[PDB]
């Protein structure tokens, strides 16, 4: 037992990290097969970032201007192309460390691991959730651009995120591996509105199920609620409305603990209305929304 | 910016994980060079675990009884020996994936990453602190025994922990890589007292410095304190007494923020005496003690 904000093992992703330099800018790239993916802002200087004309900036670049280094070895660039906000650098050597992989666009409220990198070198790994407003509350410094988010299904790495930018608010924005930004963000140094965020209700309920499985049961009560009643409380407390699809995904946890989903909603309703009264749940003094129902089951059953 | 409970990249440790089976028991082993380290309880059955006579149990085992599998390949065992609570299985092949490594015995209050494994396969990675009472609040299920804790200094992996047991209280106990338990624990299915735990004061102060660096400054006040005054408050709130050595290790963070260590102690004193008033610090509603001063600097400077 015990419950931690656990990341996937990063080994398969560490083997894909490279450093990409173009002019004076250095960032991280992802080397899969004979292609290196990196944020397209690698071609900009500071004077360009206010409103870059990426098409024009890229036209002044040739394959030999993109310096790609995989630790000790330099990679030979034989092609370059911009796809949305990512650059794809064709190299003459397939990465021998390429794992089985997929490019996926994750949904808001879903979680993933991030391997934070600087100069093509991994520094650490942590678990994130894509906020309902398509930002991520990461830990990234200058040079972290090109670090990726991923999930792992035994031997398959599904890459879902590539880091691009830190907004003035200190929150993070990036793209799927086809270079499409999550959220309304654009890759330019401009103040940009992140929408109203909400708490991922299905994740808080999954985490309450994790708490019950792991021995923390003080919040369980004699009450029940309905989806409609629960949603009036969710509305007031800026939580995502709960749907039958969320109840359905909570099925396994409801069965394991014998606590009906609406009964757990009534515990969440009381905790929202009353707070924690200075108590903790799984070492947290707030309601945690960064664990999905799948995450809770995976952590509580031991999937490798 | 941003601050996360970040683990070291696990790649170098994933390459050392093997499955060790002896009779009916399967657990994880660590393969470094031509030796596989695993908890000695791999030789026990359920009937033995109340009070195993490890010397006698091991005498009934021969090299061929220890089945070591590194993914697909079976390793040939040519020697076995018990050192404290670990078994060292000499194999005929040096692990080609052996990183540069050291075996270190960490101090209480220090942090490390754990690569949780089942059947020699990694499932996830998380950051832990060794509690002042020598337990760890991990996330481990049956079969996780043999999973290790480590720190990484660029290319060198310092292994500090090997998981052995979950105490009846749901907390975890294990050994250094020489098989010496951290704390008073013994490897037997018996109720065992973990000492009175305390909060790692130097870590909470380091985390308050991380909060200031990352923009969360609401807790900063117009006050200061002395070590003696601060320690009277630490005593009442079950926090470790602060010493000049702890102040000295906080030097870099004090210099970066310009906030003298005793002034930060006065903010911690007010937060202990008043609580958070329903506010948060770095997304937490409690005082976090799992980041050391080194961790904060490493995360805030981008070390790879
Ligand atoms: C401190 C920090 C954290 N993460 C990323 C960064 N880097 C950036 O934001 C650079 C940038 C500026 C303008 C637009 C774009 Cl797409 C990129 C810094
Ligand atoms: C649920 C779980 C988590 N971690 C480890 C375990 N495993 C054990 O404790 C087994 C055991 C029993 C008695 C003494 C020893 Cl040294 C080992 C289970």
């Amino acid at each position: 037992s015990g419950f931690r904000k656990m990341a996937f093992p990063s080994g398969k992703v560490e083997g894909c990290m490279v450093q990409v330099t173009c002019g004076t800018t250095t960032l991280n790239g992802l080397w899969l097969d004979d292609v290196v993916y990196c944020p397209r802002h690698v071609i900009c200087t500071s004077e360009d970032m206010l409103n870059p004309n990426y098409e024009d900036l890229l036209i002044r670049k040739s394959n030999h201007n993109f310096l790609v280094q995989a630790g000790n070895v330099q990679l030979r660039v034989i092609g370059h192309s911009m796809q949305n906000c990512v650059l794809k650098l064709k190299v003459d050597t397939a990465n021998p460390k390429t794992p089985k992989y997929k490019f996926v666009r994750i949904q808001p409220g879903q979680t993933f691991s991030v391997l934070a990198c600087y100069n093509g070198s991994p520094s650490g790994v942590y678990q994130c959730a894509m906020r309902p407003n398509f930002t991520i509350k990461g830990s990234f410094l200058n040079g972290s651009c090109g670090s990726v988010g991923f999930n792992i299904d035994y031997d398959c790495v599904s890459f879902c995120y590539m880091h691009h930018m830190e907004l003035p608010t200190g929150v993070h924005a990036g793209t799927d591996l086809e270079g499409n930004f999550y959220g309304p963000f654009v890759d330019r140094q401009t103040a940009q509105a992140a929408g109203t965020d909400t708490t991922i209700t299905v994740n808080v309920l999954a985490w309450l199920y994790a708490a019950v499985i792991n021995g923390d049961r003080w919040f369980l009560n004699r009450f029940t609620t309905t989806l409609n009643d629960f949603n009036l409380v969710a509305m007031k407390y800026n939580y995502e409305p709960l749907t039958q699809d969320h109840v359905d995904i909570l099925g396994p946890l409801s069965a394991q603990t014998g606590i009906a989903v609406l009964d757990m909603c009534a515990s969440l309703k009381e905790l929202l209305q009353n707070g924690m009264n200075g108590r903790t749940i799984l070492g947290s003094a707030l309601l945690e929304d960064e664990f999905t129902p799948f995450d809770v089951v995976r952590q509580c059953s031991g999937v490798t």
